[PDB]
């Protein structure tokens, strides 16, 4: 019943903030404290209403907003990076991303549906380890994995198996094709953004960006499920990666919580008498020199080619990812 | 190592009732459960006896500990370090000294370690109404009880943390039986039936000729050691009023947050979980009226009369909080 | 199955054997053969369509048929006993019990749904094996049961989970106070299938007849859930235990299964260096003093409680359970 | 004995391509997979090797072999028994002598062994349209293959069936590694691209100074593996006749059961699980012509002229199947 699926005395301030949802730089971290820590589910809500994806897919909004507060509530509020912000973070860069000029019109309401629900589940229940750090304690989850993907594959049936309770299944009133079509994409997707299989995945985006074909319109000419599933695996990879392309108010506030959680795996591992994963060592860290690392051999060889698919729509994008690539690199203690 | 000192110190007292378990929290930097648990195994001798090798100890302590929710206000490895130090005080009273054997005693303190593993911070009836997995699973009764006792055993299953790889057939098959009954008894749903049977036997209550209690059979011996561990977990208001005050600070936050996702959900709100609609006070002297009192009465008369000092320091607690209930 | 709208020469004959649905002693195991293999499928269906149980409760045919067919698919065909016949005969036997004039209009559509529904899943995925086998080879079963009634509450969240195939949600438009209250009493119910739970059952079943009310007509009266729930529980417990109460013929087939299931337990047990159960040894087994015992220490006591309960309904029942114990006792070699 | 040397008599062609095994089966009492496993080990002496109680050994095995169904046509304990018999054959072709390790031995012996347990007798995609448990879990991403290595591996876990119990982390995180890849490639939906790398291989052959084959890497050693346990997996066309035509009925009766359940439901029938429209000879043909023979046509290229011998058994049973085409 409330203007943004949450209840907030704060609305007025609240409603100010979401009206930049479409907007590269949106003040998600603000949004979070104003829907009382809620930011996946008022900023799902406000795209699917500005979507509109409850009519499309006969979407109950009780139903819409129940499920977005469970699936929430499986993010976890002790981990500091892969919690319901970095959710609802990747959630509006996606949906910046697939409203892009160079793709109007080309993906259906099915797979803006996928891409978007895809992005709100793909780190749910995250515990905030590596797939590494399960697979060396012999996890239950490893097991039931086979220590491939694990974290990605259980995020994915997290995100499935939460539309079974109460009143939360918001595809319901999809037919089975559309359901398995939608499924399949979001599987597809979610899996793509373990980082093993990034190399893979950026080769094949260069390789369409060598052939790349434009319809009579000005846009993207995707023939295939193969092309299709593609652009959109590497469009989430892009959100979720996104970080180092934001304004830098935001960028280093999402450093500071990656930094947070990787030291405590850090800790957790010194513990264990584990070797310490890289990066994971507070006593041995170069913050800044590993933002110029991730983005010089990361992040920059992503965003480029992006930008070279949906040229010029990213250049600015691009800009403030080398803006921010200085600036960590200035910081460096010599 | 200059807090090690401090840590060091304070855990003197882990034979003491009235620990201070949150110091320890901050000290062993947020690693109650394991230095606690620790101290007390080596206190015992029970890495010996049970030939665990201590890394093997401390990897499956961390690994119990780490599955505990750091962000639950009440049910969280603060919550297990205290159960287990309490039922470690327990164990050590006169009325029961060389009564168990030493399989009990890791049982109960085996079992008061991981009581409340993985604890979500909501209810029964709230995973209950929501058809959540864990109520599917387990179909609506004692979901989380049940929950806690496949978690903790499973946890022995990764690497390096199966501290009974050296007990044998016969001892696992009887540890595992006494743990199950032991957790599964701490389901509110059980307290009722589990006092009656401790005042019948504090009814018909029998001593060795050594001023011990008598217990023969399996049914009584772990009825004693069900309503130990019971009487551990709702010790909260036996405990000096500051530390007990800090605990009804935690579970009341628990509770209102529990409420507040019901509201948002529009699910009816669960007892004493409105925070719009509270009365702390009232209900912690309900509390104690009716659950808390009744259970350590017996208790006190059971090992009469070294839990004295326990139960007159619940009733001041009483008075207290009764003093401060709005008018 | 059928052909131009007609039935087939199968289909009448098993038409005209379910006529029987109503009455003790149906031909069960003809009626599993001419269904190829889907008695407790077509028993339930047509016991649902004999109590109007689909428009009651608003259950789609083909989503009752799809369910039916998934429940009956998750029973094991190579365990000689506790297979879907057995299903299909605690079903039907739970029907017959929930007519007996003694309880006319005392039950409401949704108590005689929880009956039915929970006899029709109440073996579900019955290994073959008793609990006991399962707890001494730590099983993952009884580790996640903790040793407690593993087999039964195994069963429910089977019965309950494949609710959750596709379209087999049969009670998907029941509202949420009737599914929480058919839930409950189906749990109530299947778990007091377990044979731990017996005496205090027959306990209170005793209990209940002595302080046993009834009203201006030969009906039972029960004021609360506790009454109520009860006596449902020893129903469908009767039902479960009513292979001894049927003619000798079907009762002889029943008795040859369940040895046959304990033999191969006793084999397995034997194999694996372990302690032989009680009347798992083939070797030295007593199946018509077992037969016997189980009669008058088990079955005969149940029975005749019940029968007192409902007086004089069960008198036949009664009369043919103390005819088939002379039959086996006069059986036994000296 | 009698049926006691029978089987004694025939499971000393353990070592030959055209074991008896549906003869072993019914000898042993359906206990194929164990009494081919144990005499395999012992075979290779892995049960010293690796310092295996035989108790355990014997105690996995049957649970192991418990958890195939009985009722499933194809997919049951004698499939696995076979595929892992098969296996241990291919492991001592010629060209691969001296090549692999004890622990690689293991490994592709366990995979072929578990390879397939708790197989339901219906394909993945019946699973994923009809929205199974077990489908939601493995994300319809080799569902089927994903569960036989949990079951495969869980079942360890059971009382005395862990049958690593002796082994080293080293030696377990290896085997582990080795046993999941090579079940995962077991999946049909992977065998173009293993065909594709095994041909690669073919093609850059590198033989050693014995004339045996030369493997560096992890990945061409494992691809060998893979490939070797899919041979394995899809040999029986290329076993005497009289076998071939009992797998055959056998997986012909497994899909029309698929068939008449997926009929039933009002799904669409699966390939060649149409009882009232199939063409069992002509599709053996096809099966052995797009699959089988390409693929064992390039392992016999890979050990050269080891599989001479297999190889023409195929070809002589594709155009015995083929005779039998009507018209
Ligand atoms: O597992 N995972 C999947 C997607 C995203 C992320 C977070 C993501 C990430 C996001 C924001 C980050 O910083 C900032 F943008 F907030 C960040 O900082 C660090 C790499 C140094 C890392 C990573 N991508 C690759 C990561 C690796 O550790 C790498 F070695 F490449 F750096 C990995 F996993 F590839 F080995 S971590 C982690
Ligand atoms: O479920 N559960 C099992 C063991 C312990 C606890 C916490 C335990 C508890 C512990 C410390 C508490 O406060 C303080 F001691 F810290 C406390 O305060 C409240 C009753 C108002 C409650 C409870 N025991 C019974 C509880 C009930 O909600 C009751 F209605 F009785 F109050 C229940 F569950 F019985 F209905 S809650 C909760
Ligand atoms: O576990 N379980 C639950 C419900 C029903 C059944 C089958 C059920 C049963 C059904 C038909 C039987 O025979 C015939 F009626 F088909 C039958 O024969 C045997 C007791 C000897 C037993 C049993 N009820 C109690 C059983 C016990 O093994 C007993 F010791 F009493 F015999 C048990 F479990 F009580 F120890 S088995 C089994
Ligand atoms: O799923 N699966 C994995 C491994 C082995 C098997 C049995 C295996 C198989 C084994 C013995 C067979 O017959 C006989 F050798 F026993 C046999 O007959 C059939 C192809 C028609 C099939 C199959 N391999 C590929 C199969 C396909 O269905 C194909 F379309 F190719 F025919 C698949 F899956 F590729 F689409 S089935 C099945
Ligand atoms: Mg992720
Ligand atoms: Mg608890
Ligand atoms: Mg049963
Ligand atoms: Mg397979
Ligand atoms: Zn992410
Ligand atoms: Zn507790
Ligand atoms: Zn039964
Ligand atoms: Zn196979």
């Amino acid at each position: 019943i409330p203007r943004f699926g949450v209840k907030t005395e704060q609305e007025d301030v609240l409603a100010k903030e979401l009206e930049d949802v479409n907007k590269w730089g949106l003040h998600v971290f603000r949004i979070a404290e104003l829907s009382g820590n809620r930011p996946l589910t008022v900023i799902m809500h406000t795209i699917f209403q500005e979507r509109d994806l409850l009519k499309t897919f006969k979407i109950p909004v009780d139903t819409l907003i129940t499920y977005l507060m469970t699936l929430e509530d499986h993010y976890h509020a002790d981990v500091a990076y892969h919690n319901n912000i970095h959710a609802a973070d990747v959630v509006q860069s996606t949906h910046v991303l697939l409203s892009t000029p160079a793709l109007e019109a080309v993906f259906t309401d099915l797979e803006i549906l996928a891409a978007i629900f895809a992005s709100a589940i793909h780190d749910v229940d995250h515990p905030g380890v590596s797939n590494q750090f399960l697979i060396n304690t012999n996890s239950e989850l490893a097991l039931m994995y086979n220590d491939s993907s694990v974290l990605e594959n259980h995020h994915l049936a997290v995100g499935f198996k939460l539309l079974q309770e109460e009143n939360c299944d918001i595809f319901q009133n999809l037919t089975k094709k559309q359901r398995q079509s939608l499924r399949k994409m979001v599987i597809d997707i979610v899996l793509a953004t373990d980082m093993s299989k990034h190399m893979n995945l950026l080769a094949d985006l260069k390789t369409m960006v060598e052939t790349k074909k434009v319809t009579s319109s000005g846009v993207l000419l995707l023939d295939n499920y193969s092309d299709r599933i593609q652009v959109l695996q590497n469009m989430v990879h892009c959100a979720d990666l996104s970080n180092p392309t934001k304004p830098l108010q935001l960028y280093r506030q999402w450093t500071d919580r990656i930094m947070e959680e990787f030291f405590r795996q850090g800790d957790r591992e010194r513990e264990r008498g584990m070797e310490i994963s890289p990066m994971c060592d507070k006593h041995n860290a170069s913050v800044e020199k590993s933002q110029v690392g991730f983005i010089d051999y990361i992040v920059h060889p992503l965003w480029e080619t992006w930008a070279d698919l949906v040229h010029p729509d990213a250049q600015d994008i691009l800009d403030t990812l080398e803006d921010n690539r200085e600036w960590y690199q200035s910081t460096i203690p010599q």
